[PDB]
């Protein structure tokens, strides 16, 4: 996250690491047993972290969980990263409490200008390797579909929403890819791509995660 603020700690419960020897995306816990990321995270065995603040000392509240099994969308595409979600489901339930707890899916789109929340452990800086150990956090709006086509001509979906600022600054990054954007408590988009970090007139790029609700409840009811 790139000029953002360090998130109080526990304060976004559902956030997850993925680590596979280090951190290297972000995630959502949706329920005891499952979570959602991208599909460009993925990687043959993952490691789940709950309850994490800081990520480079064992706080105490943490839960480390391995993946049981790792599910792409059918339809996710290398390249244009259309479709760019993922379902892990954890080998073990997850605790509930009050520093793990899970995010609720959509139940519509949400409109363009609508206040956001976007949290991970990525970097914070647009060139530099600056990564955090403590949780970041960013407020962010939904833009158009017209600002998001006309920053990436010829490269936005359907299935696809720009989150962020045209005048650059503030923005996901690597790192926080498969990480949460959650609008009035609902989660609304997945950190998918973008071009460089925070540069003007390029924001952060996500999957739209209103268009997947039923293919996520059917492949959680299914595995
Ligand atoms: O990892 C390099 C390369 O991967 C991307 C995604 O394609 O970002 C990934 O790598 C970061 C690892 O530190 C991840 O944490 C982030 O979750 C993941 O997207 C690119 O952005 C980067 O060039
Ligand atoms: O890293 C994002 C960066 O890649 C570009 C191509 O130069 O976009 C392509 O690669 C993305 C990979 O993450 C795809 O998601 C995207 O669909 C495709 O255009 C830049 O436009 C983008 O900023
Ligand atoms: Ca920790």
């Amino acid at each position: 996250i790139v000029g953002g603020y360090t998130c109080a700690a526990n304060s976004i419960p559902y956030q997850v690491s993925l680590n596979s020897g280090s951190h290297f995306c972000g995630g959502s816990l949706i329920n005891s047993q499952w979570v959602v990321s991208a599909a460009h995270c993925y990687k043959s065995r993952i490691q789940v972290r709950l309850g994490e603040h800081n990520i480079d000392v064992l706080e105490g509240n943490e839960q480390f969980i391995n993946a049981a099994k790792i599910i792409t969308h059918p339809n996710f595409n290398g390249n244009t990263l259309d479709n760019d979600i993922m379902l892990i489901k954890l080998s073990s339930p997850a605790t509930l409490n009050s520093r793990v707890a899970t995010v609720s899916l959509p139940r519509s789109c949400a409109a363009a200008g609508t206040e956001c929340l976007i949290s991970g452990w990525g970097n914070t800086k647009s060139s530099g390797s600056s990564y955090p150990s403590l949780l970041q956090c960013l407020k962010a709006p939904v833009l158009s579909d017209s600002s998001c086509k006309s920053s990436y001509p010829g490269q936005i979906t359907g299935n696809m929403i720009c989150v962020g600022f045209l005048e650059g600054g503030k923005d996901s990054c690597q790192g926080d890819s498969g990480g949460p954007v959650v609008c009035n408590g609902q989660l609304q988009g997945i950190v998918s791509w973008g071009y460089g970090c925070a540069q003007k007139n390029k924001p952060g790029v996500y999957t739209k995660v209103c268009n997947y609700v039923n293919w996520i409840q059917q492949t959680i009811a299914a595995n």
